């Protein structure tokens, strides 16, 4: 019996084969299918051409719509003060000194993890809109990118389609610079994007600074929704939202057990406590954003199985869910 994972980048593939390689000796075994975009994975998965992929809540949302109707099989666990939780916080990071508040955000540059991802988009944009900041009336008259491209001087937003302003700060080969897996894509990419000065703001996770710049953590602060700017380590108070962990998405069939089995074991032999050269998660550390969050976030510490009961909606929450919807 084999599970076929869908990978979305070469390096992600490798890590994948890696684990398949040192796993081929079990009841359930791996195999890596590499697609172009997560969409194609979602699709293959539904077509029986694959069986799993771990997605950001923004994509989990997507993966749940019809025709797919994929379910969140397992969700990532993250360090909490209280040991652990299945959620993370969305924060907007900023360099220390550059005075400026949430309100003074117009005509700025900004870096985002990618189009429609929780932290780098859904939360921030919808927030900005829910605040009278961004002018958006609706789908049937104006796109969202457009309202976005109208608010910021320019941006980096991997996945962007409708506006070159949004692809303005993306560093890399122009062919692929705004690719969904571009060098400036992902939590860490959006950080570099900030690091490198290509944007005045980064929309990332509460772990973001530590994982790329624990050394120069002092060099950054957080933009709070109230007006303040707090210290990188104050995400709790200075946050824009608390979102659901990324989840592993799979067809609603009988296989969901083979997958959980596979994951349960693998995580057993290669967790944060593994003693192997091979790590399922991370580990976290200043590395090249390109090699980050492969398969799973570098910041995941465990996997917690999801109750069969939950679909995408129940998983995300009626609130977040409506919020995402209302944006498309
Ligand atoms: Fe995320």
């Amino acid at each position: 019996s084999v599970i076929r994972w869908c990978t979305i980048s070469s390096p992600e593939e490798k890590k994948c084969n890696n684990l398949r390689d040192l796993t081929q000796q079990e009841r359930i075994s791996l195999t890596c299918v590499q697609k172009a975009t997560y969409l194609d994975c979602i699709k293959a998965i539904a077509n029986n051409e694959a069986d799993a992929i771990s997605l950001d809540g923004g994509q989990a949302f997507e993966a749940g719509l019809a025709p797919y109707k994929l379910k969140p099989i397992a969700a990532e666990v993250y360090e909490h003060t209280e040991g652990s939780t299945t959620s993370y916080y969305a924060v907007a990071v900023v360099k220390k000194g550059t005075e400026f508040t949430v309100n003074d955000l117009q005509g700025k540059t900004s870096c985002h993890t990618g189009l429609g991802r929780s932290a780098g988009w859904n939360i921030p944009i919808g927030t900005l809109l829910h605040r009278g900041a961004i002018e958006w009336e609706g789908i049937e008259s104006g796109s969202v990118e457009q309202a976005v491209a109208k608010f910021f001087s320019a941006s980096c937003v991997p996945g962007a389609t409708i506006e070159q302003k949004l692809c303005r700060q993306c560093k890399g080969d122009p062919k692929t610079k705004c690719a969904r897996n571009a060098p400036y894509s992902g939590y860490s990419g959006a950080f570099h994007c900030l690091k490198d000065g290509k944007g005045d703001v980064a929309f990332v996770k509460h772990t973001t600074v530590n994982e790329n710049a624990p050394d120069q953590k002092d060099e950054y602060e957080l933009l709070c929704l109230d007006g303040s700017r707090q210290p990188v380590d104050n995400y709790k108070t200075c946050n824009w939202a608390r979102v659901a962990a990324h989840a592993v998405v799979a067809r609603d069939d009988n296989k969901v057990e083979d997958i959980w089995s596979f994951l349960s074991k693998a995580q057993s032999d290669f967790g944060v406590d593994t003693k192997s050269d091979f790590h399922l998660f991370g580990p976290p550390g200043k590395k090249d954003p390109v090699l980050k969050d492969l398969l799973f976030k570098d910041s995941a510490i465990m996997l917690k199985r999801v109750p069969s009961l939950m679909d995408s909606q129940l998983y995300l929450g009626f609130e977040y869910y409506s919020a995402i919807q209302s944006m498309r």
